[PDB]
């Protein structure tokens, strides 16, 4: 019924939810993300990142090392289901994606990918 979610990510590199519901009777789904902090993309970007939970791990790690230009995400990641842009203090950015891509039986997860961030900026995202 619901087939978007508006996400914040703050200075305080908090995500304002931590778990996300997709209803499977959408067709697609959309992470409508913004930024209501004050500091600037380079030193407190943010996006949002969806992958399985085994993968997030790698997703984070390597997204890290490849800069600020990459919005802190390896070139042609297989893993990642779904991204939106690295955006900075008052830019917003949205992403939609085919809800037949998360299939039953896995586990999903979102985080935000700004190196270090994943310690807060994560949660579950699940099918419903
Ligand atoms: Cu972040």
């Amino acid at each position: 019924a619901e087939c978007s979610v508006d996400i914040q990510g703050n200075d305080q590199m908090q995500f304002n939810t931590n778990a996300i519901t997709v209803d499977k009777s959408c067709k697609q789904f959309t992470i409508n993300l913004s930024h209501p902090g004050n500091l600037p993309k380079n030193v407190m970007g943010h996006n949002w990142v969806l992958s399985t939970a085994a993968d997030m791990q790698g997703v984070v790690t390597d997204g890290m090392a490849s800069g600020l230009d990459k919005d802190y995400l390896k070139p042609d990641d297989s893993r990642v289901i779904a991204h939106t842009k690295l955006i900075g203090s008052g830019e917003k950015d949205s992403i939609t994606f085919d809800v037949s891509k998360l299939k039953e039986g896995e586990q999903f997860m979102f985080f935000c990918t700004f190196p270090g961030h994943s310690a807060l900026m994560k949660g579950t995202l699940t099918l419903k």
